[PDB]
């Protein structure tokens, strides 16, 4: 049957989900027409309704979740209420395609994982860095022996969003909402370590508050609790040795992700702001032509074919939310997938909780 | 009353029109929602029709110029039969989006051009490089005077894909069906010349046929009557000189467009292959600071904020088609847009022809 | 036998010279240490004597041709005197380093041609751009058949000390003193060409000017007699298909020579603002891993070693002039060098006087 | 009175001081023709004593360093032989150009100092990289606020002469002759920290041995006894944030320094592989044309001046060991100048050997 999907939240990642379930068919051509269904975020519920196209509007979620013509749930609301939505879903016997991260506290991403694996449907994480066909390349080339062995492993996650210290303080300040850089920006990077190699660990963090406080939109001043930006030595699976940097306030970063492989028989370069092209060095043959190739995406590099029949022109950030809808897809009749589960983001997770333990008892940390 | 749709090709091209109608909505918000009525191939139709949403398949293409349900014809088919197939719709009191070029022949589109401005409709042409947010925005850069007044312009646009002499001889190499590389690539740099500044006045052309001739697939060798680069010096409205090269023979060169642009204040670069940036210089501040700067496409520079709402992420390059199609609805309602009429695609096929004139003739041409 | 020098111009390019007079033993180990002897000047002459170790210091240019104790004589002044005193060298039996161009006219070239061709010694002009490891090692893969047969050249070279409309009329705008662009600029890049191609055989150029006038130093306003920039089509040595382009009001633009080649299995790029790297692309290998390389000049690419013996670390550009200053004791010797000769920078004045000419004539030339 | 120069060691760094001592006065203009006097190696050295222009050649060092002509000694050789010489040379009252490291023992470091301090010359290290005039104007903008104040700082130093697992084991594996990475490499990056903000406060490092054991040129195989690479988190003076990264095992990596600074009001990116550039980000501006600027050594960027007076033409390695000879020789009559001294040497190995017992020790370590 065409798959049903029920939506919660509309702000930008709400919006990518449903242009994402509104395309995956015609991009990809090999699946059923996903329906738009139900939505929930005031009443404006009637309006992103009409905009992304769903058939049914309401303001009670637990309604949506209700919904039996649903069998697939998107949240994407904000970080709090993760943890609630996806298991009063799951347990509605219901598919689940969250947005990272699962929940701030481990405790109650041990509990959606709890639920998940008892229950019956599959549970997704929006890790979409993941998806670019650049980097299921990547992953390709090391695999097969490409570069040798990897030794060590550079990873930069930077922007500038927090760089401004004076806007107004909001919840991504709050130490109960997040540890700021660690939450935020250091599992895309790590979910990327993940995709390519493993988990982590052994981690060693420092950490940066860049400015005490910030100002209050009703008046007055607050004290920043979180940190915006962390530099961690690691450990991952095979003992690679890696160095992760996350910084939120890192003028004139917009989207970086920089990631750096290093094996015995060469290396590779990434970059998210050319997010089309990877640089790839061969210790392999005259010694005056070495050097880095400067790959573009093509339609070898696959599903780049499914989106464009002419290499070098260039997939967006939307387009990786598409092979995301598609490879979760993929699992509900799993048939194999690259997805991210509930079970590897929580261990994904487990390593962020390390991270900031790391910092605050200042010691290496083992997991 | 939301527009019912009309496809004709299901070409790696048509796909994108499909895309496109798909998506608009979802992402501009403020349209009505275009319905997918009637699509047109061979026997495909059916399954094609099944992948891009669409409600009636059919192989017979008139069918499609009768149903009254359809109010657009999206025209995206070989060279050959784009003439009688807009003029089909123009005459029918249809409006037609359609894939350059308007055709092989200066008279042909002289035709396609009185054949709509007599309709009523609607027609405009797939010139999608001019809708890219950055370039709308160096538009309004040179506009405002930030680089002074523009003198000297250069453009190349370069493919490979005619670049191994030992691929088998076919329709992109006979003279019959178009210069090569003069209607097939220099097109483009002229709408976004077109864009920023204005028509061609002067050219004259040199042209490359790099390889003599090719394999024929069932045995034996045709000679190449085509042309697979041409070089261009030019005059633009009030004496702005540029240079022009096109090249479809071009080893590494993948999707590119490059474009530099001279003023009394500044130059501004851009390059296809990083289709999310260009680079800046304005002849301001202390000389010890100047120099290039790299803006990364962002909320600011509309409409992108419409697809994304963080700097620095990348649109695609079928992101462009989805502008283009707003901007088609735009002139249907219309209201001032930014598409390419036939009255302007005549006035660049005409630069065109010229083109290969003053290299046949051997000497410059005017228009 | 060590070479006595013999040194006229105090500028920055008579001290390129001392530099590279003082520096060649040194770097490069096989040749006599080369005797400071003579400097030519107004009355500064005896200070940059002592500046630039230098024996006698006068402001008789005459008393310099006739020491005999000098037998090599470096011409670097401005474009008018060069002539004369290349000639009064010659003649007198001395050998000739000097500075572009010839002169300004055909035939005060052709002249100096005769005088040296006829006289014993050795004659050099100082295109330097030609001496980079990273151009001889591109002629090298050029030779052996790395790219294919070359069909298309396009070099462009730029700067943007005549970019601001409001500096001071000087000499560098009186046609009187050159064509401006062409003669300044244009001659670079064909040595460039010459030496891994050949010289050119048909031109047609455009030329611009890019502001009608300039301020007087002391009050009012001169017209400008010259022109800025030239953009030039062109076939050379088995007809490849050049472009050319010239401009000194190109903001931003420092110090930049672009170069990209195209062959039948592959391309080069290249950029002297980058000046020790360059790009090769190889049609070969998985498809799914081909682009350009970023080559890093190395010790491999002589003679780069016998400046520094680790890759990536770069040649200056004074460093070019050693490198030229050896080949013109090559030549000396000689023993068969890669030096340009007066023989040869006439058939390049030659090209360039056929440039200003297919303008003026607004046709093709032929040469 | 000019200065005599006792060079010993031929190698490589003996031909770049050689270089730089035979250069210094015409370059720079303002001081006393150094006079190369002395020098020392088998006696070979009456053969490298013609190449670099030295009056007298020995195999005895105690020799050049009593000689009474010689006033400054450059010493070239091996690290071992540093302390050794650098005293011999400092007791017997003369100043030292010392290649770095000063010794790989702490104590044989102090010991050099002490005898500095005691001694009345002068005594400088080749921390070069501190010399370029890009990396002047750097200092100068974070200085005067540019950026604001800096809250991060990222350092990668990486070379591929240790990729190759195939090469023969030498010095540079064994632990009594260095740490590897820490000894070789760290010294320039923390030399740049130094310049550019202070001393290291704490740090805490994970290192790689990324091959267990090598070939041996006369039969078997030898234990690695040392690391490739070290990742070391830490602070600087002021409390900033700071990530080292070094790694002589980096394929594709040839001379590569990658210095990110990261503030309140902007960034900075600069590359030692395009030594003649750097990219400054500021916070100040329309938003819509914010972004990096691509900055171009200019004679602005002194003592850029002195060796062209063109921008964007470029200096090479050897260019900044003249600078650093011309900033010896201010040190010699100080007059300010900007050198390293065995002072603050001898600080910079302090953080090196905590680096390494910081690995050892698996802790952080306060200096």
């Amino acid at each position: 049957k065409p798959l049903g999907i029920g939506l919660i939240g509309t702000g930008y990642m709400g919006k990518c989900h449903a242009l994402a379930w509104n395309a995956v068919k015609t991009v990809f051509g090999d699946v059923e027409r996903p329906r738009l269904v139900h939505l929930a975020e005031a009443g404006l519920a009637e309006a992103r309704a009409g905009e992304f196209g769903f058939e049914k509007a309401t303001a009670d979620w637990r309604a949506l979740i209700a919904d039996p013509e649903v069998d697939v749930v998107s949240v994407t609301t904000p970080n709090q209420f993760h943890a609630e939505m996806a298991i009063a879903a799951l347990e509605a016997g219901k598919h689940v395609w969250c947005e990272k991260p699962m929940a701030p506290a481990y405790a109650d991403a041990e509990r959606m994982l709890a639920t998940a694996e008892r229950s019956g449907k599959v549970a997704a994480l929006g890790y979409n860095y993941i998806q670019n066909p650049v980097m299921r390349h990547i992953r390709k080339l090391v695999g097969d022996g490409v570069i040798g062995r990897v030794n060590h492993v550079r990873v930069e996650m930077d922007e500038d969003f927090m760089a401004d210290p004076d806007i107004f303080f909001y919840w991504k300040s709050e130490l109960s909402a997040g540890y700021g850089a660690l939450d935020d920006f250091a599992v895309h990077p790590l979910s990327l370590l993940w995709y390519l190699f493993g988990h982590v660990e052994a981690v060693i963090t420092d950490m940066v508050k860049p400015y005490p406080d910030r100002p209050l939109s009703e008046g007055g001043r607050r004290a920043v609790e979180n940190h915006d930006a962390a530099n961690v030595l690691m450990r991952l699976d095979g003992g690679i040795s890696a160095v992760l940097m996350a910084n939120r306030a890192a003028w004139g970063r917009k989207g970086r992700i920089a990631l750096q492989i290093y094996g015995s028989k060469g290396s590779i370069l990434y970059d998210q702001e050319r997010m089309n092209e990877f640089e790839l060095y061969q210790a392999e043959g005259p010694g005056s032509e070495q050097g880095f190739r400067k790959i573009l995406a093509a339609p070898a590099h696959r599903p780049y074919d499914r989106f464009i029949p002419a290499p070098g022109h260039g997939l967006g950030f939307n387009d990786l939310k598409i092979i995301e809808c598609r490879e979760l897809i993929r699992a509900i009749t799993g048939e194999p997938s690259s997805i991210v589960t509930f079970k590897d983001g929580l261990r994904i997770e487990k390593s962020v909780h390390a991270m900031a333990q790391s910092f605050h008892e200042r010691r290496w940390i083992e997991i």
